[PDB]
């Protein structure tokens, strides 16, 4: 209806910029070969063993972020016993395609999340954990994850609030900026876009960086179940962008048997985010229906690696926001581009 008319209005105002500059006027190909917004998803296993599963998310995903690799109980599976090779093997993957790749992630609050072994441990030997896993694992992926989601879900656990009170929050966004300032530190939750929480997410992350935490970007998981309303989505991303802090979809997915209905559900949520001007990515938490973790009802691809509904929808999405052009005035999007020399065209200016 209408909201589709004003996501597009606000898509080319905010994600395009006008060229042909110099550092003419007749015959040119203008196509786009990388895109500066993320179009991302997360990543898993299959990556390691799975020729076709690594071959679409190439075709597919210009971000990516990993489903487990990177989570503490994943990396330290025993207290003292720590591991990294599986997420440097796909970190390494990445790195071949250029493809940037969310770190996720440090820590996360509700207990359900952490390794078991931290459970039984009393609060001083757990924070003795807690040090030796933000420098060992802050130290290791040093300048590798283009960003870090620190703290995951502080608005619905409290395993180390409980023990060190919201100065630990404090702490982790600090030790992180310390050991590698590159990286966008940023907070994560869901049932902020999904359910109403963005009011209380909003606060949260006041009551963060006023207690001295250096958050920076802001992600909203955007789990859904069946619907995903675009405008309800797009006035709590307005509650949310009061903060001028960045925002990124960081795990869509909905659930709907009716493939329909999830091809709309993905198309509600991606162009209404698209169109946002505080959203600066959005990545899809898995999309083939054998690994995905919301089952086959949430993929965008089949079991047999045929497209259903949703995936054809998210192609032709992308297409529709690519600017292949022959033609010396252009609306392009942001990204780097082909004339026929390469060339890019950043978000810096609005020209
Ligand atoms: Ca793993
Ligand atoms: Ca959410």
């Amino acid at each position: 209806q209408s909201w589709r008319k004003e996501a597009n209005d606000r898509i080319l105002q905010h994600r395009q910029r006008e060229l042909v500059i110099n550092v003419a006027g007749i015959e040119v190909e203008i196509k786009q070969i990388r895109h500066e917004f993320a179009f991302g998803s997360a990543m898993n296993d299959q990556v390691l063993f799975n020729q076709t599963y690594a071959d679409f998310f190439v075709q597919h995903f210009n971000w990516a972020v990993f489903e487990n690799e990177a989570k503490w109980y994943a990396n330290e599976p025993e207290r003292g016993k720590i591991t990294y090779e599986k997420a440097d093997a796909m970190l390494n993957f990445a790195n071949r395609h250029q493809i940037p790749v969310r770190g996720h992630a440090l820590f996360w609050e509700v207990e359900d999340a952490n390794p078991n072994w931290l459970k039984s441990l009393p609060n001083h030997e757990v924070y003795e954990a807690m040090k030796r896993r933000l420098e060992h694992a802050g130290n290791h992926f040093k300048g590798k994850f283009r960003h870090w989601d620190v703290n995951n879900a502080m608005m619905h656990g409290s395993f180390f609030k409980d023990r060190f009170g919201k100065q630990i929050w404090k702490w982790m966004y600090e030790e992180t900026k310390k050991i590698d300032p590159q990286a966008l530190l940023f907070v994560n939750d869901y049932n902020v876009i999904s359910y109403g929480e963005h009011h209380a997410y909003k606060a949260h992350i006041n009551e963060l960086r006023q207690l001295g935490a250096p958050v920076e970007a802001i992600g909203v998981q955007g789990h859904f179940a069946d619907r995903v309303d675009p405008v309800v989505v797009k006035e709590r991303l307005d509650v949310l962008a009061e903060l001028g802090l960045p925002i990124w979809v960081t795990a869509y997915d909905s659930v709907h048997p009716d493939a329909n209905r999830r091809a709309d559900n993905l198309e509600a949520l991606y162009r209404v985010a698209f169109s946002h001007p505080a959203v600066k990515g959005v990545l899809m938490w898995g999309f083939w229906a054998g690994a995905h973790w919301r089952g086959e009802h949430a993929a965008i691809v089949n079991h047999d690696w045929s497209l259903n509904e949703a995936g054809r929808r998210y192609e032709k999405l992308l297409q529709e926001w690519t600017t292949q052009r022959v033609e010396v005035t252009c609306p392009a999007f942001h990204g780097t581009y082909e004339v026929r020399k390469m060339l890019q065209q950043q978000t810096i200016e609005l020209d």
